[PDB]
């Protein structure tokens, strides 16, 4: 399964809705299976920095199926992943970016939010992730 | 999108005087909202690695609202933005770059300071953003 | 004295078995001794992100006659080769890409494998690297 | 700005070392704009020295320095850290080395790349040497 556009709006706007409860001004994007963009979403006065890092954290989620933090643990200085962000095009390693997962388990696409404390970002990410699947891959060797 | 051509203008010469007076040879690079670059002037003698940075300096500053020496306090090792810098076609997170702020409190623009130490950039920086609004 | 498309695919089909005896869904590389691409397969379910990270691994190796993780041993914040990665494109030094070694001994292309732990990566590399030649210089 | 002929002698003294020294190195010259002057890639040098080489020449003319003078101030917490990231990439490793002619101007730097670091500056210092300070 592919996320469908249906999918992508239904998650941008809860992601949006926890944005606004949050006070924050977010950039949110989807992604499909492939990293191949599918929706995008610039909150008014959001980071524009935030629009290229949206992209990529969904972009990282999707290319290795696990919340974009938890490469960022594998990747400091003497971590198994240190330089990984190199790869790629350039990921973006630390909290915003969740993977989107179907209700038989697969893997259909990733959000990725920006704009403000991590900790925000995560907490905006999986109230658009939630909203239309499960957000976790089982068994991952990371 | 605000920043007037007139403005980049006097901050450049505000930084450029202040960059007389502490002995240095600097890049300054002004860009609007958007990351766009808007204004650049390279002093004689300045270090030529120093137009890059000058100029992602103001992009880094403007596209998160906050100095650059800011950011690069939170992209340590261990620091919740590890590995921003690969972001952005490249971000500078050392000091030398600070928002134009005008009188509104909205952000107009970005300068960006590179030639000489970080803390000599960071005084450059700040004597052109302070010509023309407030920094933060 | 360039790694054949025989032997290429040889090193393939000893990596993927390898793999599947793990329990591993990779990708794997082959790259010439002047880092030009040679034959690549990604097994089903790999990850995606694992198509240009054993790519850029292949590549690493033979660019300095190395395994990646023996570079990245010395690539860490004060070691002397700090840095190394932004240099060719962008580098891999974690494990995971291993020189072929003809046989007189010298380089005739790289592996380089993607997909799982760095440790199950490197053991896939070699399973690779061996079923064609030597892995060392 | 360095000469032709000046960049072959730097070539050529660098060259002498690392064979002296038993190493196979890519050796990078640059003229003051960072723009590429020569190149020799020794028989059997790493084919990645030959970025590497001259990411160094082009590092060291862009501010005057050593290359590992500038990566002694680029670790984490220190005033440098990310600047690897500026100008499609910088080497911040020693093998580059300024060029500077009989008066204190840059004219131009050496890069070299394919051994040990310490190999790679002393390479480089001997075909900087050669042709001025």
């Amino acid at each position: 399964m592919h996320v469908t556009i249906e999918q992508a709006e239904k998650a941008i706007q809860a992601a949006r809705a926890k944005a606004v409860e949050l006070g924050t001004q977010m950039c949110i994007a989807i992604v499909d299976s492939g990293g191949n963009l599918k929706a995008f979403h610039r909150m008014d006065g959001a980071w524009v920095g935030s629009i290229d890092i949206a992209q990529k954290k969904a972009k990282t989620a999707v290319f290795f199926g696990m919340k974009t933090g938890q490469i960022g643990a594998l990747s400091q200085p003497g971590g198994s992943l240190y330089g990984i962000e190199h790869s790629n095009q350039g990921l973006i390693t630390f909290p915003g970016g969740i993977p989107i997962v179907d209700a038989d388990g697969e893997m259909s696409g990733a959000i990725g939010v920006s704009g403000s404390s991590v900790e925000n970002d995560d907490a905006v990410a999986l109230a658009g992730a939630s909203a239309i699947g499960d957000t976790e891959l089982p068994d991952h060797p990371w």
